[PDB]
Formats: structure tokens, C-alpha cells, sequence
């Protein structure tokens, strides 16, 4: 029959209050506060977490102070080992109520939710990203958030940690959890190589040009929400590339100029006219690598007919020392995508490439270059299909 | 007296739970998931529909599966009709609960809710979308929210049906469902015809050059979110322009290039100078045609003195074979309101005109053109006056 | 130990369901309808308002409706003195609650709200945007949230007043109300002044060209969202400067032309080429000025390192009578900042100046000139050093 959740008869529970903040958190889930590793109270037996706060599936969980240490995880027995510290819903598990409301002692001993190191296989196939306790073709019983890489040395020994931090709401993003800026920089200057074709380093080094004949690998400041995007792991393409961690639209800014362009200059045998040199900015997805997500998750595959290229700037060069360009563009990416940003031209520099053949800041370059990119939409449903191929 | 809500003596109420779950969904109802047609089940004289969930004024509202044929609707009677399916919440109607909790047997009749159909008037009488069971002004005591156009036919046949996708929260937009992007596109290019004032179009079929003689028209991708906007239903305006379904603030970015742009040729008579051209790319609201919107409702007027024209490019070709461009401008627009995007220049091509003598690809045309156009704010309360009219 | 919130065994508080209506109102405070003040019933002892509703870090208090009068306050002994009627949340009080359910006579007197009367140091002390009740490190147990300067004149007289506008949630924003649009205007023309460096008025007039030897400064369309921005309160930049209400990341869009422009026109000693002038239009922002923020609250102090000039566009003249641009940029802002744009040029203008000799619609101006600006993210935790210098 038509059932009301909400309906002045009906009862609320649990699962419905747990579904209704899962909706609030724009089905994100992740650690609110706290639940950092506490190192000074961790042994070569156990590992010691801080007080705090996580959402997982819209249930709140909740690390309590007292008497530090916060809260402790039996260690014994990893040895020479990577594991994944998670914590982890299990509804097939009871929680057992002591005591009275009515007196003041009513407590919980929650059996539902744990703290425990699982390896990557197991993690992923109990993961708040890829499965749900709310799923409505296979709804499960158990998912977990993973919080820290755990590799554990000899024993005696106490391990080391790297936190995850796709999994903590830490900052950037209150208000806004599954949304919001995936990579931004600020201004930066890179020389442009005498190729038809190359990548803008995106990911916060730059050739600079310094000198009238040479440039610089230079730190630029550039952010990312490990959410939603990371660096290529692949050091070939780590200057430029970067991994889709979450399937969406996303909108793509760039701004910046191409300074000392070339041009054919008037001569009298060309009728005392510019010859401009066509390039264009395009931006560009690639899933031909699997498993470059986070914890080598599997990719997933885009609709059939997705694109791979698009313009995000194209015109010829107009006679001028400098040249400034703008884009905006809304494009689909998925998870376990590269993306990237490529500069190409002409490689004749006496008839149709925009770059000269000087070098350092008397070659052609990008000048007061930045980007944002922002995830905007999702592609779950029909989206899918119907925004999901550009 | 100064009431709490929330508080430790409060009592939380149905009517309460059901105005937060709206605020979390942003005002927007709609059916969650489920709650398609399920016409395997669908007689001549009954209509089924598959389990799911949906949101109506922060009312939660299910089919449950059971035993398929999740609900029926009686359909006797209807007949050479085309009627409107609607979930609609009645609270003038009392919820007969049975059974007792501590039995586990307690069950509810929810008579406030019903699945029905109605004439296209007597839904918008009531139609979440322009009135509100927590109104302030005019509150109600029922609301609906429709699902199917149903075309009944001949008593025995079986009837006709077409989804309210703007009534469905698919995809696209979970998380910012009453926000986000309303109509995108990839890139396409287009041919400027030989006119003063033409319209670009925006609803995925443009005029392409194919040869140095021709064009033609040609699809490209292009996506509407059917709750914000969609495609002019008058065969005249439909290549053209979009009807917008709902108030707001909106985002439009555009970029792309002219490409055979023309120019004055440097002679020695005008000092061997390029003379160049004006024109201009403008996006325009137009709200003149009433009944527009979504089963022919009523406009929302915009303040004295809207803004009906905005120009988003303003300059003269510089002299290039190809010259980018690139716009982005907040603007209000108003349920009803027709949007679209015009290209502006000179009509005589020796003085004063962006466009050349030449057809297809030797005729001056857009290529890589793109938009986005995106919900980004409301115009309720003071905003219709101080925001509304730009 | 490990404690679920939200499970089945769990009692859910008031303190809780709070905590979790805060998250679903994005952290914000506010008046959600009514609650401006009723000078029909508002006296000389006793200040009168309207009905209506607000949401105070996750608490709902409602003004009822009966009988008008709403609410009144009590104003005896106030004189001669700028106060701030605040609505504050005390935890310490007891709320009283009297009869029964199941008689229909359960009632509250909610002495945990009040009415009250603030100076602005003391309001300042407990002021919901920098204070919690749920705060990690200094939680609190009282919090206020201003409605209205209220001024007393001479005993006897009703007094004067003025909305405070951060603190109603109106409109602009229902749905996202801790982001959105900061500011926005109309196209708009500008007359550049003859100086190296001059800011581009943004706060609503502009000097416009109207004649071909003058321009008049002219009005015009132009909205700020009071929570997130507002005019600067110097006069001496009033026409200029915003001061920025909210730390967070934001985005600034401008586009525009520059008309009238200024190059070196070909003569046959630079082998008939033009030559080009250099300008750039930056944003930039201060943070010397202390106490710039409403209620002359502190300062948020930046990361060591941050910006304070940011290209937007930098490019030469084209020698071509209008020359369009675009920009889009996201920038981090700290409460207190002034943001304002600027253009900047050389001052020679035979060799270096994009601006010419003449004045009004002859000398070098803006035109086709807006933007927008938009808070899209937040600086809270890591994001703070991370995505905050930039
Ligand atoms: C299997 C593999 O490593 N492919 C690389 C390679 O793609 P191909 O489609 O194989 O050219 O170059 C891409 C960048 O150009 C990078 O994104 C990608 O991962
Ligand atoms: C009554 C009517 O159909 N008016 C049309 C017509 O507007 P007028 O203001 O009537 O020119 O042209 C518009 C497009 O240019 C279209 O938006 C509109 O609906
Ligand atoms: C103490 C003071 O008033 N400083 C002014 C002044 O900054 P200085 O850093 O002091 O130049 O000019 C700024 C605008 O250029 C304005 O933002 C600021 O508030």
C-alpha cells in the first residue's frame, strides 16, 4: 500500500532518521571531527584513536573522551603488514541496552560498529563509496570507512600511518560535502616546449622562464580535495595529469595569456598584413588505465560515445606581444579517469606555429595561467546516459 | 510566547520532522526513486506502478514491494481523456493505525495520502510547485505532485502514458536538487546568416558548415534539466529559445570563436589599417507569451523595469581568420520566461559587417561554440525587488 | 567506548536532533520568516514583533501569532543609547513545562529564549558566527543572534531602528544559505581615469561617458548579499572597496571591454606595425584596516604568505577600437578583508598608455563592464593553510 514515513500515525525509526541525515549530507559519508591518530598513547599492542565525530549511510558515530587515551584497537598479532584502520557498520551484530531510563543508567554497548584493520580487498568490497546499507538492488549489511594506512613493522615495534583523508570532512567543504572546488591554483608562467602537442602542468610545477634564455622548474601553490581528485601516482604523468575520484559534471575554468606569440610579420609580399598562427587549449579525459583511483578501485566505464577532447580556446594569434584567453566549460568525468589540459599548435616557427624560437623569457609562454575545476552535477539515474557522454 | 521547537521540553511533531526534511531537500518534492509505470501489470482498468519513495513537502511517502503488482490505481471510468496522475497528501483525512506496538502488529491506513487523477486545473489549484501545505499567507490542507500524463483511449484498451521527469529527482542533481545546471551543450558550430539580429541555437541542432557551398543542419549534444527549463513548445521558437520553470538567479557561460570573420583589408587608402567590425553576443529574456511553462501555468511577472537584453560580447573583429570569445554573466529570470542567445553585427559587408559574402565553411561562422546556463540563486522575499531585476 | 547516535538502541536528544538541523541550515543561523518589528504596537515601554520563525546553531524558536501584539519587549529604562535587540539561547535556564499529554493541556515556558537587549561588546562576547553551543574546544552555553540596532531617544519617545539584514535568511539564498552570490551588478560603463593605477567602482556608480567631452557619474544596478559582503563604511572607498563578511574561497567572474583603447597606429618608422599598450586588471584585497566587519567585530587573520594582487587579465592593446575579455578566478577572502578591482596601465601615452588624450565618449573607457562574486568554499580546518594563501 502507500505507506507516510513522517505522518502523524506513523512510527520513526532509526533506519528512517539514518536515511534522512545520509540525505542531509549529501550522501557523503566521513569523519565530522576528530578520530585522529593518537600517536603518544600507542603501543607496540594497540593503537590509540582521539575523540570525535563520523557520519557512515547517515548513522552518527561518536569516539568519547575521558578520565585520553580516547579510545583503543587491539593490534596484536599485525606483523610486517598494510593494512586499512576502518570503521565499519555491521547490522547483523546486536546492541545490548543495560540499565534503566528513569534511573539515569541507561548505556549501550554498540556492536553494530567497530574499529578493525582489513586489508584492501576486503575494504573495497564493503565500501560506503561502491555499497550501501540503503542500496535499493543490494542492500547490505556491512560497509566500512577507511580512515588510516596502517603498516605495521616487526613486532615490538609500533607502525606507521598515513591518513586517509577522502574520508574526513576535514575543510574546503562544510555545507557542500560531495560538491564544491576539486583543484585550483594560482598564477603561474610555464614555457611552452617546440611540440605540436603537449600537457600544462596542472598539478603545481611549472617551467617557469627566468633569464632571456632559460627556464625553471618552479613550485607554483595549487589545492586539491582528495574527494575528488589526486595526482596521477604514476610519476610519468604526475606534473600533469589528474585521477577522477568521483563520477560527475564538472565545470573547468582557465584564464591566462601567451606571451611573445608568434605571427608572420608584414612584409610587402604579403600585402603588409599579420599571419596569425592558429593553436588551441583543450582539455582532455582518458580511462585506457584502470585501477588509478584510490586503493586501485575499479574505474568506472563511461557511457559509450563519451568524449575524449574538447576546445576549450581556439583562434589564431593576433600581431601582439601578449594575448590573453578565458573558458569556462562544463564537461562528464568518472571515476578512475586522467584529466588533463594540452596546449597545441603548428611546428613550423616561419609559417604556422604559434611559438618562436627563442627561449626562457624571449620564447613563447603562459603567462598568468590558472584553473578551477569544480564538481557540479552527478550522473547517477539517467543522467548517466543523457549528460553523461560530454 | 517565545516557543521552542527542538529543545529539551519540546515535543517533536509530524508536521515538525516533515518541515525539516523539506528544508534539507531545498523546498524541492519529488519521487526519490521508484514509482515508475509498470505496464506489464496495467489493465483496462487498473494502472500499476513500481515500489519506491518519494518526498512531498517533506513528507515521506512509499510503495512497498510485496508477494509485484506493487500498487493499483482503479482506473473504471476513464475514458477519451487525457488526465493527469497525481500523489497528492490530504490532511483533512484521519490515518487509521490498528494493532499495537509490543505486539509487533501495528499497521496504518494512511488515508492522507492517495494516488489519483486529475484535470490539469484542479492540479495547479494544488500543485506543490505554487502552494504549500506550511504557506504562511494561504496555507493548504492538500498538495499533489504529478507523475504521468495518462491518455486514456476506448473502454477495453489499455491507455497512453508520458513521465513528469521534472517531478522525478532522476539524476543530475541529487544533492543540490533545487539548483545546479540547467541546460548545457557540447561544442558545435554554426553559420551566421546574412541578417543583422539572429538567435544561436541552444536546443541541439545547428546550421553547420559542411563545405567550402553549404551547410547543414545537424544534431549536437545538448542537455536540459526539466525542472528549471526546457525546449519552447511552439515549433517557431523551439530551435531557439528555452522556457524557464523556474524563478531565479541564473548563470550564463558561453565561449567559442568566429571563425571567417570579417574585416577592412589594409589599402594604402585607409592608411594600411585593419578596419574592423562590430558585433556583439547578447542573451535575452522575453516574457511576453503567458502559459509557457509546464501544463500551461500561469507566469511569474517579473519587477518593473526587468532587464530583457544583456550584453555578454561587445567588440570589433581585430583581422584574424579566428578570434575566441568568452562570457560569463549572473541574470534573473522568471518562471514562464522565454531565454535565448542572439548574435548582433552590421548588415553591409563592406563597411560595417562581422560576416563576409561567402556560404559553408568559406562563410563567417561560430565554431567550438558552448554554453552552460545554472540555477545559483533565488528570488523569494526582498530579492524579487533588489536582485530580480538584472 | 564506541557510541552510535542514531541506532536502534539510541535515544535521540534534543541536543542531537539540533546538532542536526545546524548541519542541514549549513552552519548558518538566521530568521527564517517574519520576526521584524511592529511599530503599530510598539510604544515607548514596549517594542513589538511580528510572528514568525528562525533557526538558532540547530534550535527552531517561533514567535506565535494570536488574539497581534506577537511579542512584546520590555523597554523601560532604556534611553539616549544605541542598543541590540538579540535573540538568545541560554542553557543554563530551565524550561518549565506545565499540564499534560493525554490531557491536551502539555505547555512550555521557554526560559532558556530570550529578548533581550545587548550593548554590542557583550553581544560581540556571545555571537552565534564566532561562538557555539556545540563548539569542540570553547563550547558555550549562551549564544545570541542580532535582529536590530535599536536607538532610544528621550523617555517618552518610541525609538528608532534598523534591521539587521546578515541575520534574516530572506531571500537570495533558501537552499544554500551560507554560500551563493556575495555580490553582483548590471553592465556598466567607466570612464578611465589618466593615472597608472585607479580601482573599478563596484558598488553601484560609475562615472559613465555621456558626451564626447565629459562623463557624469551615474547609478547602477547592483545587490550584495549582507551576510557574506558589504560596502566598505569609508566614504573614502566606499565607491570601490568591499569589506568581506565570511571567510571562505571565492569565485570573482568579470567581463567586459575596453573601448577607445589606445595603440601606436602604424607609420612607416615602426615598418607599419601597431604597437601594442600593456594593461592588466587585477583583484586585490587589504586586511590593514582592523574591524571593517559588521558590529566592528576583529579581523580574521590570513595565513602567513596569502595574496593581495591577483591578475585577472594581462594582455596588450590590438590596435582594433573595442577589445573584449573575460576572466574567472577563485580567491580566498578572510572576514574583514577589503576586495576591490583595479586597472592598471602606463601613464606615457604616446609610448605605453592604453588610454588616449581624450575625455567622455572620446577618451579610453570601460564599457559592457560586471561581475560577480560568489563564496563557493570554506576555510575551516586544514583548508585553512592549504587553500587559504591563494
Ligand atoms: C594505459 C595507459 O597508461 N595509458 C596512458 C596513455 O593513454 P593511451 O590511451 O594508452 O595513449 O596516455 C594518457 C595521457 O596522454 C594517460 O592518461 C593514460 O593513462
Ligand atoms: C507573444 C509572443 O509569442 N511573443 C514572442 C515574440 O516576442 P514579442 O515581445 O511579442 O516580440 O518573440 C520572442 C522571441 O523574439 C518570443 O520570446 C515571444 O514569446
Ligand atoms: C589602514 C587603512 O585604512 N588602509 C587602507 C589602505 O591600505 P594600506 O595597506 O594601508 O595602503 O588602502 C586600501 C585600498 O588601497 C584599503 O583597503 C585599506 O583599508
Amino acid at each position: 500500500v502507500l505507506k507516510g514515513i513522517n505522518f502523524d500515525r506513523s512510527i520513526v525509526t532509526p533506519e528512517n532518521e539514518a536515511s534522512i541525515l545520509d540525505l542531509a549530507m549529501q550522501n557523503r559519508s566521513g569523519v565530522l571531527d576528530g578520530m585522529t591518530i593518537d600517536i603518544l598513547n600507542t603501543t607496540s599492542n594497540q593503537l590509540a584513536l582521539f575523540h570525535g565525530t563520523a557520519v557512515l549511510q547517515g548513522y552518527g558515530i561518536e569516539i568519547t573522551r575521558a578520565a585520553a587515551p580516547d579510545v583503543l584497537v587491539d593490534t596484536t598479532g599485525q606483523s610486517n603488514e598494510t593494512m586499512l584502520l576502518c570503521l565499519t557498520i555491521d547490522l547483523n551484530q546486536v546492541n545490548v541496552p543495560s540499565g534503566t531510563v528513569g534511573t539515569n543508567t541507561y548505556a549501550v554497548d554498540y556492536k553494530q560498529i567497530r574499529l578493525e584493520f582489513l586489508d584492501v580487498p576486503t575494504l573495497l568490497k564493503q565500501y560506503w563509496r561502491d555499497h550501501s546499507l540503503h542500496d535499493l538492488i543490494d542492500p547490505r549489511r556491512v560497509i566500512s570507512m577507511p580512515l588510516y594506512w596502517i603498516t605495521f613493522g616487526q613486532t615490538g615495534t609500533t607502525p606507521k600511518y598515513e591518513q586517509i583523508k577522502s574520508n574526513y570532512i576535514d575543510g574546503g567543504n562544510s555545507g557542500n560535502p560531495a560538491y564544491g572546488i576539486a583543484a585550483r591554483c594560482e598564477n603561474f608562467n610555464h614555457f611552452i616546449n617546440k611540440v605540436a602537442v603537449q600537457s600544462i602542468p596542472i598539478n603545481g610545477v611549472a617551467n617557469r622562464p627566468v633569464s632571456s634564455t632559460a627556464s625553471q622548474l618552479t613550485n607554483y601553490k595549487v589545492w586539491r580535495n582528495p574527494y575528488l581528485c589526486s595526482q596521477d601516482p604514476r610519476d610519468k604523468f604526475a606534473p600533469d595529469n589528474l585521477v577522477i575520484e568521483e563520477d560527475g559534471i564538472y565545470r573547468i575554468d582557465i584564464s591566462g595569456s601567451i606571451n611573445i606569440a608568434n605571427y608572420t610579420f608584414p612584409a610587402s609580399g604579403n600585402s603588409w598584413r599579420v599571419g596569425g598562427r592558429y593553436f588551441q587549449i583543450v582539455c582532455a579525459r582518458n580511462s585506457s588505465a584502470n585501477n588509478l583511483a584510490e586503493f586501485g578501485a575499479e574505474q568506472h566505464l563511461p557511457p559509450s560515445g563519451v568524449w575524449t577532447r574538447r576546445v576549450l580556446v581556439g583562434e589564431y594569434t593576433a600581431g601582439m606581444t601578449e594575448q590573453a584567453f578565458s573558458s569556462v566549460a562544463t564537461i562528464s568525468l568518472f571515476k578512475g579517469d586522467n584529466f588533463f589540459l594540452q596546449f597545441e599548435t603548428g611546428t613550423n616557427t616561419s609559417r604556422d606555429s604559434a611559438y618562436n624560437n627563442g627561449y626562457g623569457t624571449s620564447g613563447t609562454h603562459l603567462r598568468n595561467f590558472s584553473y578551477t575545476l569544480e564538481r557540479v552535477g552527478d550522473l547517477n539515474g539517467t543522467a548517466y546516459y543523457d549528460n553523461g557522454t560530454f
